[PDB]
């Protein structure tokens, strides 16, 4: 007659491998050589990012001496990425408990500062120490390459891989990062946020849930826990550097034009 935190935990899992395009198994099996279909396309120097694109986001390319530079077209891309991310996480957090109960303006406020904190925990599962895979699994883009690009673009997803190293250290899977994004999402302690109150209880539970599968799923790391806790704490502090450096990029490049949807998360937040 008590609650089923082991179903919960399942249901989460189960939404998160339904909901997110790509997931750490699913990542792994590309980034080790096996995708004898369709393997990514490696994209290491101007020349193979050029290829790339005009293989897979063709349209960008199209437009001959009008086409954008380079580094601006890969920032349009990192943007369509998130927004993918932020519309798989939006039906994502259907199934937190609680979530769809609360009022519409707290369903917005949880995802609009809880987006990129899961957006980069869950990019770790496409990065290696070498790269990152882009573009539904189609690209392989290496780290010195964007490490390459013209300032300030270079400085974009360096702090990400920085996070994303240790992160993996970890060794969570699928069931366990499911779980962190869903608890993430659930923080009571959002600017603006109405219903404190229930969604600090939605916050206890998910976090209990979670607690309770790390103690079952990593019995040989008892810290796990308090590591997540602190990588959550981390994940704040990238996002607040992260929306910085996009508003330095607002302000001083004319041509890297911000989607709707992402300006409308980031107005306001920090
Ligand atoms: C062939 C097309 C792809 C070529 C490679 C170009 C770009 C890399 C694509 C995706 C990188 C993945 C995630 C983006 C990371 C951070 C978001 C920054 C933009 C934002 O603040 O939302």
């Amino acid at each position: 007659m008590t609650a089923d935190l082991k179903s919960l935990a399942k249901r989460i899992y189960e939404a998160y491998l339904k909901n997110f395009n790509m997931n750490k198994v699913k990542a792994r099996v590309i980034l080790s050589g096996k995708a004898s279909n369709n393997p990514p396309f490696v994209i290491h120097d101007m020349e193979t990012l050029c290829m790339a694109e005009k293989t897979l986001v063709a349209k960008l390319v199209a437009n001959g001496i009008q086409n954008k530079e380079a580094e601006v077209r890969i920032f349009h891309c990192c943007q369509c990425t998130s927004v993918e991310t932020v519309t798989e996480l939006t039906e994502f957090a259907k199934a937190i408990p609680g979530f769809a109960n609360l009022d519409l303006n707290d369903q917005v406020t949880l995802l609009k500062y809880g987006v990129y904190e899961a957006i980069f925990a869950m990019l770790s599962s496409v990065m290696n120490k070498d790269g990152m895979l882009v573009a539904y699994g189609n690209g392989f883009i290496t780290r010195e390459f964007l490490k390459s690009l013209r300032k300030p673009f270079c400085d974009i997803m360096e702090p990400k891989f920085d996070f994303a190293m240790k992160f993996n250290a970890l060794e969570l899977d699928d069931s366990d990062i499911s779980l962190f994004v869903a608890a993430i999402i659930c923080c009571g302690d959002r600017p603006g946020l109405l219903n404190v109150g229930h969604i600090e209880k939605m916050q206890e539970g998910i976090v209990h849930v979670l607690r309770l599968h790390l103690q079952s799923n990593h019995p040989d790391d008892i810290f796990l826990f308090p590591k997540l806790l602190q990588k959550m704490a981390d994940l704040r502090q990238l996002v607040t550097e992260h929306a910085q450096l996009v508003q330095i990029i607002k302000k001083t490049e004319s041509d890297a034009a911000l989607h709707p949807l992402l300006q409308e998360i980031y107005r306001d937040m920090y």
